[PDB]
């Protein structure tokens, strides 16, 4: 039930549409998976993945 | 950073694969996404469905 990104590692802006790559908590690194920006309500991640 | 499912609202089977429709806490029902059961780690949701 509960989802957790543990990291933004990458973005990406493809046919003008922003998204990150996800770490996710309880999930392998094999199943990291890129997210439209528009939901991506995550401002200590981001910030982390653009320093 | 954190996503939670709040509900189970219907499932799919598209060429053998099974996929969940699911309502996100602090979406709007216009954003609900089908998701691969594979990650959909969800005991109590999915019985929930299925009941």
């Amino acid at each position: 039930g509960e989802y957790v990104v543990e990291k933004v590692l990458d973005r990406r802006v493809v046919k003008g549409k922003v998204e990150y790559l996800l770490k996710w908590k309880g999930f392998s690194d094999e199943d990291n998976t890129w997210e439209p920006e528009e939901n991506l309500d995550c401002p200590d991640l981001i910030a982390e993945f653009l320093q």
